[PDB]
């Protein structure tokens, strides 16, 4: 059975990411005797300079690490809303959604913190040595994928009319990126070599990297953020605002540690980030199965996963969020899910239907309610793409997942000093009191971003995440059964074939992103996928669009054999550009 590429298998180390520089250079980290979070670390510093339009140095990050012996634990890189971000004040704003781009968007920039915190509790690496390979490509430049020109020039008449700081990056004499030539960022580059020359002298090797956090948060990288925060910038509102970010929000905020949450299924337990995250909407789905699944890739076996997801997402719609307690172990308990499979039935449901964890009955923002009736850039700078991926397993055993994402180019101005821009995570709160995921100061939006990691028997086998917002936490467990169900290829995991499998994502909820639209019964399945099993689906009931023959994931997967010892790798091909490396 052809696979676009091997699922690589070899005893020296694995790397899976959605572009191929980055792989390599996490890869080269461990050639030269780094360990899994060096080379994370690494190649998550050479994401922001290659896939700008995906990701950036003031966004976010969620990271899963399994050490080799311990426990799995997560590394919380999701910043929060600024002190001053209320409802009451965006709401005074004349706003009914946060707009999807400007500074009122930007929560505290989390993933550079987070990747530092990963550097000095478990690398070996300095940061110089880290990254290195993002300042050569800045400086120097890399050949970009088309993606990149083509979003600039989506954004172009707002870069030049408006944010003109972005013009002078990405338009440098009106002339947007182009594929075969080399694209710099000479601010970027800047920008880590003064945070390497001014963190040098620090002490030993943690001291650096403890100083460089500082730097980042009450240096001249924080100094220049919230200046940039504080200029009236026009949003997708159509005026022009400000941001209530501060001096202090930054010098008061630390990525954090903690548990991930957990499901036990059919002798694997997958590990993902809490409810701050959609993470466990894939939990929610595993629960909701039957111990009996119908044949895999059937009619029956996706309309199941397709009502399964419908429900799942009610429930992440309803309950999930960072400020309000969330009922995770009663959403995945046996009784409650018990209850909730019966409401798949054999019509495709067009309703947004969250459940009732421990009698506590559902709230739903007004706009959720209104929504549910039963492009990748805007001009705007809005935006539906969402984040990268980066998977890491060494020679000792170590994994790591994470999905960067945010301070992407089309929706916030450059900080004219630094070479990047603020985020825009605040867009998926609400403005509306009272809720789960009520905008709210000093507390997480409910973001997106959901790496995994799988255990088999208790022990760390899988590391794997695709970018993609909303659908991330779709494709990952259509991902993750095919894993399990699938053959093994060469006596190991079927990684690839699961990836170059026919994959597909229903949109019958609140999407995360500005403006938050839903499109009840829809479900959008690649051209590859048999032409009965879409025939069936419409019998059904479902709104399908018959996407692409290579549209639907982004997926990166490595793992190791724990019997065996042998890594093993896979990297989707869909837009050529995500890879595996390894050996």
């Amino acid at each position: 059975m052809f696979t676009t590429r091997p699922t690589l298998q070899g005893t020296f180390g694995m790397v899976s990411s959605t572009h191929w520089l980055a792989s390599q250079s996490a890869m080269a980290v461990l050639e030269d005797g780094g360990n899994a979070y060096d080379a994370a670390v690494a190649g998550a510093f050479v994401l922001h300079v290659v896939e700008p339009h995906l990701n950036g140095p003031a966004g976010e990050v969620p990271i899963l690490l399994a050490p080799a012996g311990g426990e799995v634990r997560v590394l919380c890189g999701q910043g929060v809303a600024p002190a001053g971000a209320t409802v009451a004040h965006y709401k005074g704003l004349g706003l009914d959604l946060v707009p999807g781009t400007g500074p009122l968007a930007a929560a505290v920039p989390g993933a550079f913190d987070a990747w530092m915190l990963l550097l000095r509790d478990h690398g070996t690496k300095p940061l110089a040595d880290v990254l290195k390979y993002a300042v050569g490509y800045a400086e120097h430049g890399h050949a970009p994928v088309e993606n990149v020109g083509v979003t600039v020039e989506t954004v172009r008449e707002l870069f030049e009319t408006e944010w003109t700081t972005s013009a002078d990056v990405y338009l440098p004499g009106g002339k947007a990126p182009r594929p075969g030539e080399l694209l710099r960022n000479p601010t970027l580059a800047a920008t880590w070599k003064r945070l390497l020359a001014e963190v040098a002298g620090a002490g030993d090797r943690e001291a650096q990297i403890e100083a460089a956090r500082e730097v980042w948060r009450t240096g001249f990288i924080a100094e220049a953020l919230v200046r940039q925060a504080r200029r009236p910038t026009m949003d997708t509102s159509g005026e022009r605002h400000t941001g209530t970010l501060t001096a202090a929000d930054l010098a008061g905020w630390s990525a954090t540690y903690e548990a991930p949450a957990t499901y036990d299924w059919n002798g694997w337990t997958v590990c993902k980030a809490g409810p701050w995250s959609q993470g466990p909407v894939l939990l929610q789905q595993l629960a909701l199965l039957p111990p009996e699944l119908p044949e895999y890739g059937s009619a029956d076996y996706v309309h199941l996963l397709v009502e399964g997801c419908k429900l799942a997402m009610a429930d992440r719609e309803a309950w999930y969020g960072d400020a309000a307690e969330v009922p995770l172990d009663e959403l995945l308990s046996a009784e409650y899910n018990a209850g909730r499979r019966e409401l798949v039935g054999d019509k495709a449901s067009h309703e947004l239907r969250p459940g009732s964890p421990g009698g506590r009955t559902a709230r739903l923002s007004a706009h959720a309610d209104l929504v549910a009736t039963g492009p990748d850039v805007a001009a705007d700078g809005s935006t539906r793409g969402d984040a990268c991926h980066l998977d890491v397993v060494d020679r000792w055993g170590n994994m790591v997942a994470a999905t960067p994402s945010g301070g992407w180019l089309q929706s916030n101005p450059v900080v004219p000093e630094l070479g990047f821009p603020l985020g825009t995570r605040l867009q998926m709160t609400w403005l509306e009191e009272g809720l789960p995921n009520s905008l709210t100061p000093g507390r997480r939006p409910r973001t997106t971003l959901t790496p995994s990691i799988a255990l088999r028997d208790g022990i760390p086998v899988m590391a794997f995440g695709t970018p993609g917002g909303d659908q991330q936490d779709q494709w990952q467990l259509h991902f993750f059964l095919a894993v399990a169900l699938r053959a093994r290829v060469r006596g190991g995991l079927d990684l690839q074939g699961a990836i170059d499998a026919p994959n597909w994502h229903n949109d019958s909820f609140p999407g995360s992103f500005y403006p938050r639209g839903m499109r009840p019964g829809s479900v959008t399945v690649e051209a590859r996928m048999d032409p009965g099993i879409a025939a069936e689906l419409r019998r059904r009931g479902h709104e399908v669009t018959v996407g692409p023959p290579w549209s639907e994931g982004r997926l990166c997967a490595v793992a190791r054999d724990p019997r065996t010892g042998i890594l093993s790798a896979a990297a989707n091909p869909r837009g050529m550009q995500g890879y595996a490396v390894g050996r």
